[PDB]
């Protein structure tokens, strides 16, 4: 589900990619 994944991915990245 790349469609939904992109939306969630955009949110998950700044959460872990910030620490």
């Amino acid at each position: 589900p790349m469609a939904r994944n992109k939306k969630l991915l955009k949110k998950l990245r700044l959460k872990i990619a910030f620490k």
